[PDB]
């Protein structure tokens, strides 16, 4: 339950401060969307987060599910950000995220 999550949200959260550590959270599967603005795929997430090195984060909101996480942050220049992951063989994947600020 709340480890878990901890865990995700943390590997996110430390994802977030490694560029390239992102780029392996991703899969095919994955679809971003930030300001109406689409990235879908591995090589496409990937390229994402190079975008983003360019950039404080408050969890608002969680959920959670044995296959699948969803969850949502605040970005703080301030913007919402919805996150859905699913664990993989002790690894998580970023099934989902969507940036509106």
């Amino acid at each position: 339950m709340s480890e878990e999550a901890k865990i995700a949200i943390e590997l996110f959260k430390e994802a977030m401060k490694d560029p390239e550590r992102f780029k392996e959270m991703c899969s095919p599967d994955t679809r971003i969307e930030s300001n109406g603005q689409e990235y879908r795929g591995s090589e496409e997430c990937k390229k994402f987060a190079e975008e983003m090195k360019k950039t404080e984060v408050r969890v608002e909101r969680y959920r959670s599910d044995g296959d699948r996480f969803e969850i949502e942050l605040r970005v703080n220049k301030t913007f919402r950000m919805e996150i859905r992951m699913r664990k993989v063989n002790g690894e998580f994947r970023i099934e989902e995220m969507r940036l509106h600020g």
